[PDB]
C-alpha cells in the first residue's frame, strides 16, 4: 500500500512513525504547505510525549528522509494540486481537519488518490471503528473516517457490553489529557470560552460528541449514550469513565469475564485489559484503541455499573488510523 499523509500535526507525525514500522505501507509524501524540510524534519525527530524516534531523520530540498526511506515533501494549500497520480498514491491520509467531508476530502481523489482516510469525524465520510464495523467496510466506498479516539476507546467496549448485557442507557465522562487546541495561560477562544483557560492550572469542563458518534458507527445505541468531558494537565492519555445502565442483570465479576474474553479474542489489539494499578502514564505510547480497568469500575446494584476504560488518545488513534488505511487496501 502506498499512502501520502496530509497535514503534520500530532496525528500526521505518529501516523507517519506507525506507518513506517509497517512492512507493507510505503510512505510515498507528506504535503504541509506551512512548513519547511527541516522543520518537518526536526518536529518528526523529537517528541515530548513519545521520545525520540528511534532511526535517523534528516532531510534535502524535496524530502525528509528517515532510515534509507525518502518522503517527498509538498507545500500545498489546495490538495487537488497533488501530484497524487503521477505518484501512484493508493491511499491519501488526511489529518490537517479540515478537509473531513465527501466533497471537501473528494480533492485527493480528484488529485488522482485512488482512497481517502480521515483522521476525524465526518458528517458525511462513512465512519468505522477497528474491531466495531469495519466488515461493513465494502471497497466501492472512496472516502472514510476514522472516527475520534474518544470514539475509538468508546465504541469497542460499549458493543461488547451491549452484546453481552445490553446498554439500556449510558452517560459518559472522558478525563482528558491537554490537546493543541488549549491555551498555556487564560487566552482568546471564542467559540469554546472555557478552553482558552490556563491548560496546565485548570480541571476544564468540555463538551464532546463523541458518545453520539458511537450512535453511527453502532446504529443500535442510537440515542442511548451521551456525555462530557473535563480537560486536566496531564500531556497525554486519557480514560473514559461510563455509566451504564443495563438490560440483564449481572454481577461485576461476569462483566470482567466478558471483557477479557473479548480483549484476548476478536478484539485482541484493540480493546485491552488489565487488573493491575494502573496510572495514566502507564498507557503512554500503548497501541490499544481502549483498555479496560477492572479494579477502578465499580458496580451499585445488577443492572447499574461504572466501567472505566483507558486510551492514549494519541498514540492508538493513529495506529487505528493505519489499522484502517492497510484494511481499506486489503479490499
Amino acid at each position: 500500500v502506498r499512502v501520502a499523509i496530509n497535514g503534520f500535526g500530532r496525528i500526521g507525525r505518529l501516523v507517519m512513525r506507525i506507518a513506517l514500522s509497517r512492512p507493507n505501507v510505503e510512505v510515498v509524501a507528506l504535503n504541509d504547505p506551512f512548513i519547511t524540510n527541516d522543520y518537518a524534519a526536526y518536529m518528526f525527530k523529537y517528541d515530548s510525549t513519545h521520545g525520540r524516534y528511534a532511526g535517523e531523520v534528516s532531510h534535502d530540498d524535496k524530502h525528509i528522509i528517515v532510515d534509507g526511506k525518502k518522503i517527498a515533501t509538498y507545500q500545498e494549500r489546495d490538495p487537488a494540486n497533488l501530484p497524487w497520480g503521477s505518484s501512484n498514491v493508493d491511499i491519501a491520509i488526511d489529518s490537517t481537519g479540515v478537509f473531513k467531508e465527501l466533497d471537501t476530502a473528494q480533492k485527493h481523489i480528484d488529485a488522482g488518490a485512488k482512497k481517502v482516510v480521515i483522521t476525524a469525524p465526518s458528517s458525511t465520510a462513512p465512519m468505522f471503528v477497528m474491531g466495531v464495523n469495519e466488515e461493513k467496510y465494502t471497497s466501492d466506498l472512496k472516502i472514510v473516517s476514522n472516527a475520534s479516539c474518544t470514539t475509538n476507546c468508546l465504541a469497542p467496549l460499549a458493543k461488547v457490553i451491549n452484546d453481552a448485557f445490553g446498554i439500556e442507557e449510558g452517560l459518559m465522562t472522558t478525563v482528558h489529557s491537554l490537546t493543541a487546541t488549549q491555551k498555556t495561560v487564560d487566552g482568546p477562544s471564542h467559540k469554546d470560552w472555557r478552553g482558552g483557560r490556563t491548560a496546565s492550572g485548570n480541571i476544564i469542563p468540555s463538551s464532546t460528541g463523541a458518545a453520539k458518534a458511537v450512535g453511527k458507527v453502532l446504529p443500535e445505541l442510537q440515542g442511548k449514550l451521551t456525555g462530557m468531558a473535563f480537560r486536566v494537565p496531564t500531556v497525554d492519555v486519557s480514560v473514559v469513565d461510563l455509566t451504564v445502565k443495563l438490560n440483564k442483570e449481572t454481577t461485576y465479576d461476569e462483566i470482567k469475564k466478558v471483557v477479557k474474553a473479548a480483549a484476548e479474542g476478536k478484539l485482541k489489539g484493540v480493546l485491552g485489559y488489565t487488573e493491575d494499578a494502573v496510572v495514566s502514564s502507564d498507557f503512554l505510547g500503548d497501541s490499544h484503541s481502549s483498555i479496560f480497568d477492572a479494579s477502578a469500575g465499580i458496580q451499585l446494584s445488577p443492572k447499574f455499573v461504572k466501567l472505566v476504560s483507558w486510551y492514549d488518545n494519541e498514540y492508538g488513534y493513529s495506529t487505528r488510523v493505519v489499522d484502517l488505511v492497510e484494511h481499506v487496501a486489503k479490499a
